[PDB]
């Protein structure tokens, strides 16, 4: 089987726990503790971090037989590629490349927020600007099913997280916007992810390492 | 003509200029002003940041006739596609697909440490990390002429801009490491890029914006 490894954190591993689960991957998982306070212990991870053979040791990580890959969008597009899940046009690939990677600035701006230690201060801030993104990604949708067009692709994993993890965080934040509710519930509606969201090996939370100031223990 | 917009220093874009240059595009640039302190005004940005149909606005920006993107690594693929500058085997893909997500990652952290108030204390905790960073490139580029194998893609367009980037900031860097030296000098070698960096086209510097408390302004 593929190995899948990352902390005990859902973290920016979530579109590859749901696409190797909607793919029907045959995987099994590592998920590694990290210490408590103060020092947040890594060794556990640091144990092997330089045993596994990878190029750019990282979490997560994936091991596919002969395959050693990390960065998650390196993870994204392999397994994209595996089971077609792509854009097919120079259309959909270039939405499926913008979409890829603001997916990931908007990730990266909620987690600087819950990390800083002034989380209560930054919240409120965070907050005037969230109808603005939901706006963008809401016109972006459209009334396509999915962000390429009329095919799921990788794409609608990643943007799926970001929006879970808003709504959250805020759980309001969709209500102005419904074909980003509409999306939410058919992508949650998927019979492999729904079962999924049933099973033991799930992990919604906590998001963040324990570190932060706002879901992370 | 396609259009390229940025603000007037390197930043993120370097490897985007370096590809139209190398592809022989046709293209003009509009390069933004950044007010000085201590507003480092943006509204020659924020001026147009909507009325240019980005679907989600961002600098750098590119315009090729209908097409409108934004995201540097986005920007970097559709020129790519365009001009087959692509991995062509499972493998190069691969390759490229970690690099790409690496050279990113190596870029924010060297910017996090220029951008940061206690500078002169980073300094000198990211140059003992240096080693590693390096020793990680070299062992992945090998033996092989670039970073994907035998053909030159994008991705040697941003790991060439990481490398330059660190000997600006840290000249010894690339001594240990003959390989990477060697990289940069063929490069630098192309017809396209020799040419450019003597052109009034060429901005090596400042690589960050005014605030950063190492080369920005
Ligand atoms: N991709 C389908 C496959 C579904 C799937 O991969 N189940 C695994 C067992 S599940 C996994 C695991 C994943 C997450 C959390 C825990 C576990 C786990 C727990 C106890 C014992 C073994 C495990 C394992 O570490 C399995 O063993 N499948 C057949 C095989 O690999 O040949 C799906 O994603 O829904
Ligand atoms: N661009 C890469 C980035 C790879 C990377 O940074 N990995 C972090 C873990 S990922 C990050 C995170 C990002 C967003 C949300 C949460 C987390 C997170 C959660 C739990 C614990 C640590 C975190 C972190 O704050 C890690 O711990 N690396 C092992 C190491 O450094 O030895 C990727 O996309 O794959
Ligand atoms: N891709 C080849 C093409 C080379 C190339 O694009 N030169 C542009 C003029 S150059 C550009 C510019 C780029 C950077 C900084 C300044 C300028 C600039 C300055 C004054 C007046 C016009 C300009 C413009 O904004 C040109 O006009 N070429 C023919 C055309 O577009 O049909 C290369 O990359 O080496
Ligand atoms: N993931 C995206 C990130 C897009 C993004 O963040 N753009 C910044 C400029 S880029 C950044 C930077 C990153 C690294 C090195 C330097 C810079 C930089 C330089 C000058 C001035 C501002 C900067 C910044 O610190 C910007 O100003 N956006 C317009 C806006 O917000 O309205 C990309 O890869 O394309």
């Amino acid at each position: 089987p593929m190995i899948l490894g990352y902390w005990n954190v859902r973290g920016l591993t979530h579109p590859i726990r749901l696409l190797l689960e909607y793919t029907d991957s045959s995987y099994e998982e590592k998920r590694y503790a990290m210490g408590d306070a103060p020092d947040y212990d890594r060794s556990q991870w640091l144990n092997e971090k330089f045993k596994l053979g990878l190029d750019f040791p990282n979490l997560p990580y994936l091991i596919d037989g002969s395959r050693k890959i990390t960065q998650s969008n390196a993870i994204m597009r392999y397994l994209a590629r595996k089971h077609h899940l792509c854009g097919e046009t120079e259309e959909e690939r270039i939405r499926v490349d913008v979409l890829e990677n603001q997916a990931m600035d908007t990730r990266l701006q909620l987690a600087m927020v819950c990390y800083s230690p002034d989380f209560e201060r930054k919240k409120p801030e965070y907050l005037e600007g969230l109808p603005e993104k939901m706006k963008l990604y809401s016109e972006f949708l459209g009334k396509q099913p999915w962000f390429a067009g009329n095919k799921i692709t990788y794409v609608d994993f990643l943007v799926y997280d970001v929006l879970d993890q808003h709504r959250i965080f805020e759980p309001k934040c969709l209500d102005a916007f419904p074909n980003l509710k509409d999306f939410v519930a058919r992508f949650e509606g998927l019979k492999k992810i729904s079962d999924y969201m049933k099973s033991g090996r799930f992990l919604s939370k906590p998001i963040f390492a324990k570190m932060a100031f706002w879901n992370p223990k």
